[PDB]
């Protein structure tokens, strides 16, 4: 089997991407944030504290003839941005782009933190990291991809995120029309539960490539590109007036600037992020200070190849017995 679904930016900055997902019988369609950096499929629901719902579409398990309470199971998750959610668990039928999994754990939120409530466009998350990170207790649950894998024509999914435009998540096949050149595959460590890999270096603008190993994670659920402070300083030094602002929380730059590109290495291959992809707009409405799309990971503990990086590539998440990642230009 295969599946193919369009993913759409939630706003004009590409802060996140939403993909329609059918849950239950009859189908209830929710727009979920596909997140290769976590492993829980959770949704706003009829169980979510009412004051914490503000415009999201909810899953109502009592209206699904295939929903079953997973007795005794609870979940609770905290994300790197400080947001969180928790609740109980149902199993139900879940379909993405024509690919159907029966018995998928659908984690129903009883509580969500303020950032989730405040974002009316995201009805929940669909985790695509390794199932070892799934938070369901006392019986850990499998991701949608893990449950689908055996049925897929090939045990892969691909992320093709757009810049200020829709893109595609495919399951079970590699669309050879969706990228240019060849796909370069690189090794993955699953030891932390992430799609963790090692970039071979970087360049800023038309500058020379610096060969250096950068371990990080391919994370569709993180907006920006978080890299070591040395790399980030070298990038922003090429932008007149750019500075790191403790009060804003990262590098800012004059909105009048034209940003240089940023290149990252995948083996001997190179992925070029155009400068425009690194502009996240005014820090507050009407400001002439703009927020940068490349930020230091120094306070995180891990480097994160988020959407800024991934949207410059066609990315293969290869879930073969030994997982690997593939990157192609597009």
């Amino acid at each position: 089997s295969t599946g193919s679904a369009t993913t759409t930016p939630i706003d004009s900055l590409d802060d996140a991407y939403i993909t329609p997902v059918q849950i239950g019988t009859p189908a209830q369609t929710l727009n979920l944030d596909f997140d290769t950096g976590s492993s829980d499929l959770w949704v706003f629901s009829s169980e979510t504290t009412a004051s914490e719902v503000d415009g999201q579409t909810i899953y109502t398990p009592s209206k699904s003839t295939t929903a079953k309470l997973l007795s005794g199971a609870t979940w609770s998750i905290s994300y790197g941005d400080g947001s969180s959610s928790s609740g109980d668990v149902y199993t139900d039928t879940v379909s993405v782009g024509g690919l159907t999994v029966t018995g998928q754990a659908v984690e129903s939120a009883k509580k969500v933190s303020s950032s989730f409530t405040e974002d009316s466009t995201i009805d929940g998350l669909l985790g695509l990291a390794f199932s070892t990170l799934n938070t369901v207790s006392p019986t850990q649950q499998k991701t949608f991809f893990d449950n689908a894998k055996a049925s897929l024509d090939s045990p892969v999914f691909t992320a093709d995120l757009g810049y200020h435009a829709p893109g595609t998540y495919n399951f079970g096949f590699i669309d050879t029309t969706a990228y240019t050149g060849s796909i370069t595959y690189t090794a993955v460590s699953t030891k932390q539960g992430f799609w963790e890999w090692t970039s071979t270096g970087y360049a800023v603008g038309s500058g020379t490539f610096k060969s250096t190993s950068i371990d990080g994670i391919a994370d569709t659920g993180t907006t920006l590109l978080y890299l070591p402070a040395t790399v980030v300083s070298a990038y922003w030094a090429q932008v007149s007036g750019a500075k790191s602002s403790s009060s804003v929380g990262g590098y800012v730059f004059p909105c009048s600037a034209t940003l240089p590109s940023f290149t990252f290495g995948v083996g001997s291959a190179r992925i070029v992020i155009p400068g425009d992809y690194i502009d996240f707009g005014p820090i507050s409405t009407g400001s002439s200070s703009c927020f940068g799309g490349i930020q230091s990971s120094a306070g995180i503990g891990i480097n994160i190849f988020g959407d800024v990086a991934l949207k410059a590539a066609f990315v293969v998440f290869n879930g073969a017995t030994t997982p690997t990642l593939g990157f192609a230009s597009k």
